[PDB]
């Protein structure tokens, strides 16, 4: 197992391709991106990004990142989970 | 970053209205939402037919009043899980 | 609430069946499942995936469901394979 951070980004779907573009810049080696529905504080469709990093301060810059970028114009949350990498390439 | 609850809800598709209501009621700020597939105990029921809930909480007594209530109201008659996992927010409206 | 694994695994969308049986064999009482895209090393193919989450009574049964999966297919199809701790408030 190697420890790792996942980090989730939950937004709209408009930013899709803009913040695969941060992951990619940032050295992350993948994402996961599904489409969903939720509602915050613009049943509204959304999507959700997760991004297993190598490092605590790859996923603070892609999180940064976004949130600097879209966040007073665009909806969204953003956290950060615990995961074990058992398996990958 | 703010330490948080995640409470998750796997439940039948049918009930999508029905947890919202109970997770605006609790006072949580929001949830997300998708459609799933999956299998548990196979008992007969009255992508596919799922839906998943995640509901970041202020507290870990919201997300197990959300969770009690969704239990009581419709885990006798309807399939689903609820578990929680802990999260940091780093960033949020 | 009971302490529980959670198990992942994001792969091909076409090994969904083969995938759960793997899961079922192992003693995990359920799985949920559902479509997602994502790229990664692009080692043998934004792909259309799909993502399993097993919550496992113990760390040896996911790792189990995790050992098989990853020899059994993950030279030949992508896949990533992680665990996340939960624990367990409801259930059937
Ligand atoms: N407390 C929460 N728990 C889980 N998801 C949340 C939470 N708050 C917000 N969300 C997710 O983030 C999305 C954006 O939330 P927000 O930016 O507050 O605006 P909106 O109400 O316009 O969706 C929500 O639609 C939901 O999917
Ligand atoms: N151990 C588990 N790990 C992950 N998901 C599970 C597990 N048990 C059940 N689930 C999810 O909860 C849903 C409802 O399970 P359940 O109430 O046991 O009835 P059913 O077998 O009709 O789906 C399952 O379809 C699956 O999505
Ligand atoms: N670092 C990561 N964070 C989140 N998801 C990942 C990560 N790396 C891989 N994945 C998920 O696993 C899937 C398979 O990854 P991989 O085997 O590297 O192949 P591919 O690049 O063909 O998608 C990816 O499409 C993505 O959904």
């Amino acid at each position: 197992a190697k420890p790792a951070n996942k980090l989730v980004i939950v937004t709209e779907k408009i930013l899709l391709k803009k913040i695969a573009k941060i992951i990619d810049e940032s050295g992350a080696k993948g994402y996961t991106v599904m489409n969903t529905g939720g509602k915050g504080s613009r049943i509204e469709a959304n999507i959700k990004f997760e991004i297993l990093t190598e490092t605590r301060e790859m996923a603070e810059e892609i999180a940064d990142r976004v949130a600097v970028k879209y966040f007073n114009d665009y909806a969204g949350i953003i956290y950060i989970c615990s995961a074990e990498v058992l398996y990958g390439h």
